[PDB]
């Protein structure tokens, strides 16, 4: 495809940054984009009480989410100063980002580390686990509960 | 060097490992070693709200820690499942990471992700970046104000 013929750590790079691009301009027709039929989504800490989910759980939630507390255009972007921190031999690439979205409530606008695994040709998400801000998602799991 | 001698891979792994075995062996009379001069540690997320410090002010907030805690007996092990993540080109290394101190109130056991970035020649680390558990952190610095 045209993504083979791109260079690996380019490859990478993009794969990675598709899962925010297609949070970005989510929709229910097309869904969630880019990754394996088995990939999984990890909640980091630990301590948040998040199970690991599949893209069924994943798409089922933001569906939910939104909703529920009438989300919309969302964007993302890499914290001023970050960098894509890419490992070509473990198809893994870092990044530091922020997301943010306009609500009924306000805006949500947190901080996060994303590592995202691809398959071996690079052009699939198998895997994405995202760092949270445990204090700051504990308040919004609140928000939205009765509200 | 010796760590001249080693592939790059390999040598930034060791001096980004460092961190975490100067962790557990400290005092007073080595400090921390392995890093810059001008080494920053950054505390993520910003919403923490913990300044970025440098090499003496780390020492004298580990120092201080360790006194009023009563803390000792440090381990750190990379959460079970997880690897290095290294970029050689930009000279970075990101980890997946417990920490464990007993202390007089009992145990300290948190999650985080540390970024690593080393010197040109992958031999002292120059930035080390934490993202921590803000809800756990936010307790533990709780508990340290009188008690
Ligand atoms: C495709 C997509 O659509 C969405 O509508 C949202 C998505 C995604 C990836 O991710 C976020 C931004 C968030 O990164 C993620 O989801 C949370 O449940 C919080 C809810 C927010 C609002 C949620 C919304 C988690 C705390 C585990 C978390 O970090
Ligand atoms: C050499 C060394 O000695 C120490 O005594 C401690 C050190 C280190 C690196 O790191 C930790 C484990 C911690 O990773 C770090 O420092 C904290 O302020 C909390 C206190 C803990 C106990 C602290 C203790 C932060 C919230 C920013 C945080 O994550
Ligand atoms: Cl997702
Ligand atoms: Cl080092
Ligand atoms: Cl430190
Ligand atoms: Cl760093």
């Amino acid at each position: 495809t045209d993504l083979m013929a791109l260079p690996l750590r380019e490859r990478l790079i993009q794969t990675a940054d598709h899962y925010f691009r297609n949070m970005e301009s989510f929709d229910l027709e097309t869904g969630l984009t880019g990754r394996t039929a088995d990939c999984i989504l990890k909640v980091l800490p630990a301590s948040f009480g998040m199970p690991d989910r599949t893209n069924e759980e994943c798409m089922a939630a933001h569906i939910a989410t939104r909703a529920d507390m009438t989300m919309k255009n969302f964007k993302a972007w890499r914290v001023p100063g970050s960098i894509p921190i890419v490992d070509e031999a473990n198809r893994k690439v870092v990044f530091h980002m922020e997301i943010y979205a306009e609500m009924g409530d306000g805006v949500y606008h947190n901080e996060f580390i994303f590592i995202m695994t691809t398959n071996d040709e690079g052009t699939l998400l198998k895997e994405v686990a995202e760092y949270v801000d445990t204090a700051a998602e504990k308040k919004f799991a609140a928000e939205r509960m009765a509200r």
